[PDB]
């Protein structure tokens, strides 16, 4: 399943009582993977049974890129206990399964 961060109650809640697997991605559609990728990870929801995707852009938001600081692209993270511990900021489809498939 697909989600849409419009609200930062989404987002904040999310990584409180947050167990389960909460995905985000931040892109701002620069030019490359941000673009290539997007069927992949948005395909691959179709995959999982219980993986939240959270998609963040830059000024649609301005709430989570504003403190979650961006430092890729695109910058992908996992959440499983209220707190990044499996991130995953590079390239690559496969790395979302592996990546989802393994804190699910």
């Amino acid at each position: 399943m697909v989600t849409q961060l419009k609200s930062a109650s989404e987002y904040d809640s999310a990584l409180a009582s947050g167990d389960k697997l909460v995905v985000v991605d931040f892109f701002a559609t620069w030019c490359g993977p941000c673009k290539m990728i997007a069927p992949m990870i948005e395909k691959f929801a179709e995959q999982y049974s219980d993986a939240a995707f959270y998609k963040l852009d830059v000024d649609e938001v301005s709430d989570v890129a504003q403190k979650a600081e961006v430092s890729s692209m695109p910058t992908l993270i996992f959440y499983k206990g209220g707190k990044e511990v499996t991130r995953v900021v590079g390239a690559n489809p496969a790395a979302i399964k592996q990546a989802i498939a393994s804190n699910v």
